[PDB]
């Protein structure tokens, strides 16, 4: 099997993995994965360098983000 983890790249705030320069995507001043760059609420293709973030996980401007950040959450 492959020996060593020669990468020389920043980790991923999604899977805490060594983002490869080949699939390296700069966004919000960080390095994510072409597969990790997917909303968790709407689960729709996002764009690197034009989205919101909360707790490390990305989220569309709204209502995605909006909801997460609001009073009187879903209940009853
Ligand atoms: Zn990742
Ligand atoms: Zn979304």
């Amino acid at each position: 099997g492959s020996s060593g983890s020669s990468g020389m790249a920043s980790k991923c705030p999604k899977c805490d993995k060594t983002v490869y320069f080949a699939e390296k995507v700069s966004s919000l001043g960080k390095d994510w994965h072409k597969f990790c760059l997917k909303c968790e609420r709407c689960s729709k293709t996002l764009t690197p360098g034009g989205h919101a973030e909360h707790d490390g996980k990305p989220f569309c401007h709204k209502p995605c983000y909006a909801t997460l950040f609001g009073s009187g959450p879903s209940s009853g």
